């Protein structure tokens, strides 16, 4: 038994929080092309048999509330839980439409002791958000379990780094994550899929700007896993 | 291709910094039995065919200096790099015997653009050290310069990291056992996942004081790798 049981009646919920427009108070630009990501996410996860729910432009309180609500649902009949967050962010933070929420606040509602119907089951958080402003210039070669266990955080960039979005085909990360799931969910273990997503983002993408500051910039996602088992989407 | 090329003339260096004794000006206690971990790591990585270099009781300046020199060597005929840190720590920092060092400082030396001979090769940092003072209660039942790094931490962000003076740290004990049992079979992430499982289920702290009794730990795999890693072929 080296792998999560994925043959529960339901694969589980997949909450997509898609933040595009922010209050004037914050002075944060609108996230153009994000609806592409959300739509691509919704289809990809539907295909994987997840119960998708798309939420748009949530305030920091709306986020907390939604996460509290979901966490209190009964996941007995569910293999896993997925939550995709799409918005501005900083190290450890994502933005509601009105301001900042610590990721840790949203993820704690599911710690193996606050959400018992998800204990021993993979909690997955896909985070498409900046973790800072650093830009990657690139280089050339053209029993009892811990309550913090069974979590996987799939971040779109390294700690401290900016996260790139393309206005037309959505964010580099989400775009690659979806393509790679559609292609390999039936074959590969999740880490291996995410590893391929890493290569795709790292090699196939490069920013374009009239400003040399923001031109030719690279990106590597960051897979953070406290999973205790191999994760296969098929049985 | 999908898999890192591990057939260069050499596997590569495996620096192991192991700090047991800390200067009086620190107020830090000595890390009893850490040597157990150091030896266990030495043989394990020797058996993986790494050129093992052990360092003991380095200051914060010695650590920065050793890493700086290592990143300046020619790694052209090496497949990978491994650094193993065994010391006190805090979120994002480890301790030299005389005080703190930012981890980002020691790793920046090997960024794809600062250590060109390791560009495109797995950079492995194994870190046994606290990341905070929180205890887990447990529950019933062109390429990016920051790419090709892998951090294997002993605990989750913000948490204490448990050791046994006699038997070794929970994490290093499990990593070594798992590398021994599976380095010839599974890919690195799958080994590290076994490590998570083993630390999470087999270990539970004991204490006469309730505050420190029946605590649990989960290690934290942070991967920016772009390929699968097989220690063989």
């Amino acid at each position: 038994d080296n792998s999560y049981k994925m043959d529960y009646p339901e694969m589980g919920l997949c909450i997509i929080i898609n933040n595009k427009n922010f209050h004037k108070s914050t002075g944060m630009t609108s996230r153009s092309g994000t609806d592409v990501d959300a739509a691509n996410l919704r289809e990809t996860f539907r295909n994987l048999k997840y119960e998708v729910r798309n939420k748009n432009d949530l305030t920091r309180e709306e986020i907390v509330e939604l996460m509290r609500d979901v966490s209190k649902e009964d996941h007995s009949k569910r293999s896993s839980f997925v939550c995709v967050l799409l918005s501005h962010g900083e190290e450890g933070i994502i933005f509601g439409t009105n301001g900042p929420v610590d990721l840790k606040k949203i993820t704690n509602f599911f710690r193996g002791d606050r959400c018992r119907s998800l204990t021993g089951k993979p909690k997955l958080f896909i985070i498409q958000a900046c973790r800072g402003t650093e830009l990657d210039c690139g280089i050339e070669t053209d029993h009892k379990i811990p309550v913090d266990a069974d979590f996987l955080y799939a971040y779109s960039t390294a700690p401290g780094y900016y996260s790139w979005r393309n206005s037309k085909d959505g964010s580099w990360f989400i775009q690659s994550l979806c393509a790679m799931l559609k292609q390999y969910a039936d074959k590969l273990e999740f880490m291996h899929i995410l590893t391929r997503v890493n290569r795709k983002v790292a090699t196939e993408f490069e920013s374009f700007s009239f400003d040399a500051t923001f031109h030719a910039k690279k990106q590597i996602p960051c897979i953070v896993s406290m999973l205790t088992k191999e994760l296969y989407f098929y049985h």
